């Protein structure tokens, strides 16, 4: 008779970076 | 005989948070 | 004779894409 499963498969690899933040507020008024 | 494949991997993890943003306009007049 | 395990299973899927990052600093003096 055929062996028991296979073992589970390896992790996927880790997720893309995300999206540089938005700029800051203005600076102080000169 | 061998048996079946073995069920999927678990998935990745989410990847980093983006980098900070840049500075904010010069201060206006 | 007992059946060998089977072959591993696929890898996962990738993780997704991470949030966006923090605002900037606030701008410098005008």
């Amino acid at each position: 008779p055929p062996g028991p499963p296979g073992p589970p498969g390896i992790p996927g690899e880790k997720g893309p970076a995300g999206e540089r933040g938005p700029p800051g507020p203005p600076g102080p008024p000169g």
